[PDB]
Formats: structure tokens, sequence, C-alpha cells
């Protein structure tokens, strides 16, 4: 269809399979993308732990579609869980540069349970909780139900030692115990890299990690540079019933009898209390200004979370490619053909002196 780039070409970067706090094996990508034409290293230490890293082949403009994924549910099956936001932002892409495409995960669902006592209260035999916030307006030692919040998708790359932002798509907050949202948080989208992509307000229930933060909360979801990992379930809840419902892989928050907030760019807020209606807030997403978005943050995607990464180049005279892309004005010439540039009159592409 297209004379110059195919829009054929798309790499898909899945979980591997995987799914809660702990990211992506070698050997599950290994069988994921067995075939493919996707082949990633995973990292087994440092931040870059369940982070999969793929060579850009050759310089050229690649559309990066980054899919959050969404948060668990709570100790309500009736309730549904918010669903993870997209980023869709055509990329030019250097040679021989390693992206870093940190594949978010769904966060744990709290009901049903292994657990003998918590699958009476996740079948609703046994509302001791619900007893407890008669009393008190707030749960104190019955914690859990809460699930933990969805984890972000981060796509990077290293530049001289700095790693560089390009698509990270948000992940959608968990529900509580009490879960009792019928709408979701609006779809939070930043495209300034000057915005410190900090961890959200963290409480009973665990906020979602950001780009880079020191996460104490051993119940809050860890930032991109901490590995991303799902933070845990509050203590009272690892304590009383061990009801562990960690929020998923990049920075999904932990679930309390409150949601955990979904990760992000900049986390998604947890609740300040153990209060178990509120629900978790959903992570704030970004894109790179090195890009153009080309559509506005979006939740699409309904759990383990993914990217697309597809040759897409978008010019109002050839919008599914048969363009260049000049970076530096991040325009697109559809007349220019190889070895040339547009003429500095406006008129046609001649051949670049």
């Amino acid at each position: 269809q297209t004379p110059i780039f195919d829009p054929t070409v798309h790499w898909l970067f899945t979980t591997c399979g995987a799914s809660g706090p702990h990211g992506p094996t070698q050997a599950q990508c290994n069988n994921a993308y067995q075939n493919s034409n996707l082949s990633v290293e995973v990292g087994s230490e440092g931040p870059l732990k369940g982070i999969q890293i793929w060579k850009v082949p050759a310089t050229d403009t690649y559309s990066i579609s980054g899919y959050g994924a969404a948060g668990g549910k709570g100790g309500k099956n009736t309730m549904m869980r918010s669903h993870g936001v997209s980023v869709l932002g055509i990329f030019n892409l250097e040679k021989d540069d390693m992206l870093y495409i940190l594949v978010g995960q769904q966060g744990e669902d709290a009901c049903p349970s292994t657990n003998q006592l918590i699958q009476k209260v996740c079948i609703g035999e046994n509302n001791v909780i619900e007893e407890e916030i008669r009393v008190n307006r707030s749960v104190h030692e019955w914690a859990g139900g809460g699930g933990g919040g969805g984890g972000a998708t981060y796509v990077f790359k290293m530049k001289d030692g700095v790693p560089v932002p390009l698509i990270i798509a948000a992940g959608g907050g968990g529900r509580a115990y009490g879960a009792k949202t019928d709408t979701f948080h609006p779809e939070r989208l930043e495209n300034n890299s000057s915005v410190l992509g900090l961890n959200g307000n963290s409480g009973a229930a665990g906020g979602g990690g950001g780009w880079n933060d020191n996460t104490s909360l051993l119940w809050a979801g860890k930032s991109l540079q901490e590995g991303a990992t799902g933070g845990h379930s509050c203590p009272q809840a690892m304590k009383k019933w061990g009801w562990e419902t960690r929020g998923g892989f990049g920075g999904g928050g932990g679930g309390c009898s409150s949601g955990g907030g979904g990760g992000g760019y900049i986390g998604g807020n947890a609740a300040s209390n153990n209060d178990p209606e509120m629900d978790g807030e959903d992570g704030v997403s970004f894109i790179s200004p090195l890009g153009i978005l080309y559509t506005p943050a979006l939740k699409v995607m309904e759990g383990h979370g993914e990217v697309n990464i597809k040759h897409y180049l978008n010019c109002s005279h050839c919008e599914v490619d048969e363009c260049h892309m000049d970076p530096e004005s991040h325009k697109v010439i559809c007349f220019c053909d190889h070895g040339t540039v547009l003429a500095e009159d406006g008129v046609s592409c001649i051949v670049s002196p």
C-alpha cells in the first residue's frame, strides 16, 4: 500500500503471561514472543528487574502505544475494576538505543480468597468488617478487602546515563472492600518532563508509584527507578488474616480496606485513612515532547496491560504513512523522497546538499 515505510510493522510487548506485583521473567517472554518479530532481554536485577529491553534496529519513526493495567477488584464482586489508561504518540527512535519497556500488570483482586474466614467475607456470609465500620466509621482491625491498584506501563530509553521517558500509560486504581464508586477517575496525562514524577499520596492503602521517588511504606507502590514492584497490603491486613492484595507491577499501590492507587509517571493517590469505601485513584500518564500526541489518554485496557509499537506516519496529506518526518520542528513532509529535504521557500523537497 505505502511505497516507503510499511504500516503493517508492529511489535507487541505483553506481561509475558505474568500477573500481580512481580514482573515477567526471561523464559516467560521467550515463550510469549516465540516466532514473533519481537525479541527482548528481561532484566533479572537492579531497577531493570522485570523490564524488557528492545534495541532499535535503525533510526526511523515508530509510533508507541502504551497500555497501563487495570486495578484489582475489592471485597465486593458487583463492583467493576478501574480499566487502565493508554497513551498513543509517534516518536523518532535512534539506532542502537535500548528501549526499556515495563509492561504494567493488573492489580491483585481481594475476593474470592483461599482463606476460610476471608472467603465467607468475600461471599457476603460474614460482614464482620461492616460491623466494625458501624462502630468506628473506619476499619482498624479487620483490614483487607481492597484490591491493589493496576501497575502503569513505562516505555523509555537510556541517553548519557539519564533515563528519558517516551510513553508512560497510567494504571487504574483498585476497588475498596466497601467499593461504592460508579464513576472511574478521568484519564490523567502529563506531557511536560519538568513535572517531577513522584509517587501518589499513600495513607492506609498504598498509592501508585511514579517515575522516580523514595518509597518508605511497604504497602505503597514503588516508582520505575525502584523496579516499580507493586506495594504490599497494609500491615494490619497482613497481621490479622494475611490478606495480601498487592498492586500490579509498574507501580501498582497496595490494597487495605480502602483501594490501592494505580501507578503512573506520577502515582495515583490511595486513601489517606482506612476508610473502606475510598476507591483508589488512577495514576498520571506521560508523553514526551520528543513525539507527536496521536490521541489523548484513553481507558481501553481491561486487565494485564501491554504495549504496541507500530510504524504509523500521520500526515494530513498521507495519514497511515507515505511521508517522512522532520524531527526538529516535529513536522511531516509528504513530498520528501530518499536524500531530499523540503525547500526553504515552503515549496517541494529538493535533493539535500
